């Protein structure tokens, strides 16, 4: 009997993590999403053929694979029901392989409303949908149940919201029966494929299946453990599978990190291994970090080993995956931080709290060969250039975490799999 | 080398577990609060004195434990100073033994003003405060480490809430200065007690130790997997000690669930096994299910296992403790709820999904024989009197986890462990 096994980026998210997911579901039952909402952007190439998830979990690709949308994420009906229906018009029969949990609270267009005139002020709609889940007075999947109550309950819902839409921040007032609308028009869809995913997930391990659990973003953008207040809205950590999912926690049997081979973070927020030079642009080329869209091209910088540290702690890596080992190819040398010089002078070799802060931090950085041979084309370890091999070693040593898992390019077949993480 | 220890309770609250994390600690190192606010209410008994705690965790009375108040658990400064203070006017040296997390958010006076306004138009402030978080728009334990800054912040969000305050409830503005003056003038206690929990845990198992992680509130009133929308404001499953403390999640060893005798809620939602008749007014009494205050009294009805079966399968229990065994003393036949008859007559013996509803169900029971002989009184196994021990065993059969914990009072000596938790 193997184990369970919870995929998740370990830096500041853009790890590369929807590759590793496909790569490894050829072998599971199930695949949750546990947290989040329709922002994941999980890239799959397969033969060359390019998918892109947002919120349908990245097992979907895969026949006799089931997928699940677990109760942590919020989901908005309309995100969903367009990459099902694109995935449909391709090959892909949706339906047939996705689950949804009852307890997914709906992410409508009102919390969109909200997320821009609060942005304004200074995947969306994700906080203020988990904000009304807090208050308890949001919706949920399993209110489509009942659609005179459901009709009941959005119109409160919606007045609240247009009090301070209106009032507040001077925008327009949500029409409560357009929302309603569109709502009914897809409810049956919804609630069609509704299960009990804690029973399902028990019976699971009990019939010898194991699970494989994908998280979105970036364990240092956690809500709680992150570098507060440039943050998201809910824990990205592998400690969200059991309440996102209805997992039983004893059952977290392996954690397996995904850890770029270099960093990035996108928008504000502390990044001592920042390039804000030559090296960051190649980087920023050689990886495709530019993004989609005005605002979102990736800072990039070295691989952090202090920050990658407090990622092992919190989530119990058991291994990581390394992904874009590629776009190292070439450079003359390339450089891990080891420790971080604080403005007093004090080298330490942890993530600072936030009560101290992360401004003013020098990185310290071993510097070591690069390698001319290239990583990008090899699928044989033995293959690899020794000073990549060297890199991934130094790694290792200073985290205590194998690298079981090496990625060289995009596409589910270039990488290598040393050991499945699966085994028992 | 043992197992970390999670206590939490399994029912829908005041299922006990003050006495049982008391009487555990005595062997740990760490004892860990990890979710919820001041509302705890657990209540220990040593030797006859009794002390009640809302927010400092269950441990605070063992020396040479280190009691840690995780990131999970929302703080208002003036509960904890009020709780530190009579603890210390009393024997007990609380800022010796007490750490706290940078991370958790602060619960203020706009929030307890939000908390009751809300109420009206149907522990104060929980609610508000975890809604604030998730928005990332509240203050934290890491915020008052900058005083200048501090203020700006709390600047920001009196002025917030208070718009909706006055012109959306009707009520008075809060004074910012006041809150100001008064979080000024505790904040340096405050942050003394600060430290980085992650690696403080981290190391304790490294180093040999064992944490106890307490819960607060019960199973059933998990904002997810609850009866929703009668649920609470955060998840109350084990699944929380993670996040809530910065535990790697591949360490939550042992989960001893706390499961009363007999069932209680206070307020609203469903309760398949409620008993409004004299038996119900019994357990209130014999139990001192009365509450505090108007409202709180108790709903009171039989051990309810499908309700049980779930928190089983959601918390991953590896075994029980059960409590107040002794309310059931001299009942001539005592009920366990096995199964519940729906609306529409089909028998089912798992917690519905919100999607179908509790309403209408019909509990099934298994009758059994009480017992005259007391369990009150009983500190030798074989002491106790056949028909309770057949009880305490049915359960198990039922539940397919063994109780390995017996308490049949309120001291901590009226209590049998028949299997220590922290056992490898």
């Amino acid at each position: 009997m193997g184990k369970n096994v919870v995929v998740l980026g370990t830096q500041w998210g853009d790890e590369g993590k929807g590759k590793v997911v496909d790569l490894l579901t050829e072998r599971a039952k199930y695949v949750v999403r546990y947290q989040g909402g329709h922002n994941a952007g999980h890239t799959l190439v397969i033969n060359g053929e390019k998918t892109v998830l947002h919120l349908i979990p990245s097992g979907i690709l895969r026949e006799n694979v089931i997928s699940i949308i677990g109760n942590g994420v919020v989901l908005a009906p309309d995100a969903l029901m367009k990459e099902m229906t694109e995935l449909e018009a391709r090959g892909v029969p949706v339906r047939e392989r996705l689950l949804l949990s009852e307890a997914c609270p709906l992410i409508l267009p009102y919390h969109v409303a909200l997320d821009n005139a609060r942005e304004k002020a200074r995947g969306r709609g994700i906080g203020p949908a988990y904000e009304d889940k807090v208050a308890r007075r949001g919706l949920r999947v399993s209110d489509l149940f009942n659609k005179e109550t459901f009709a009941i309950k959005l119109k409160e819902i919606v007045e609240y919201h247009n009090f301070q839409l209106v009032h507040y921040y001077k925008e327009a007032a949500v029409d409560y029966q357009k929302v309603l609308d569109d709502v009914l028009a897809i409810a049956d869809i919804l609630t069609a494929m509704v299960v009990d995913v804690s029973e399902l997930l028990d019976n699971a391990r009990k019939q010898g299946e194991l699970i494989m659990f994908e998280g979105a973003q970036g364990t240092l953008l956690d809500i709680d453990h992150g570098t507060y207040p440039y943050v998201t809205s809910s824990n990205t950590t592998a400690g969200g599978v059991a309440t996102g999912s209805g997992l039983g926690p004893r059952y977290v049997d392996y954690v397996l990190g995904i850890v770029k081979a270099y960093s990035t973070r996108v928008g504000a927020g502390p990044f001592p291994t920042e390039l804000n030079d030559e090296t960051g642009e190649f980087l920023r080329k050689q990886g495709n970090e530019y993004g989609a869209t005005t605002g979102r091209s990736r800072r990039t910088g070295w691989l952090d080993i202090v920050a990658v540290r407090r990622a092992v702690q919190i989530n119990s890596l058991s291994g990581f995956c390394m992904t874009k080992l590629d776009v190292l190819d070439g450079l003359k040398e390339v450089k891990l931080c080891v420790g971080y010089r604080m403005p007093d002078g004090r080298e330490v070799d942890t993530t600072p709290l936030a009560a101290e802060g992360w401004e003013g931090i020098e990185p310290i950085y071993e510097t070591m060969p690069g390698w001319s041979e290239t990583t990008f084309g090899v699928k044989e370890h033995s293959k690899l250039p020794q000073a990549a091999l060297n890199y991934i070693q130094r790694v290792e040593e200073l985290t205590g975490v194998p690298i079981d898992i090496i990625s060289t390019g995009p596409d589910r077949d270039e990488t290598m799999i040393l050991r499945d993480p699966f085994d028992a």
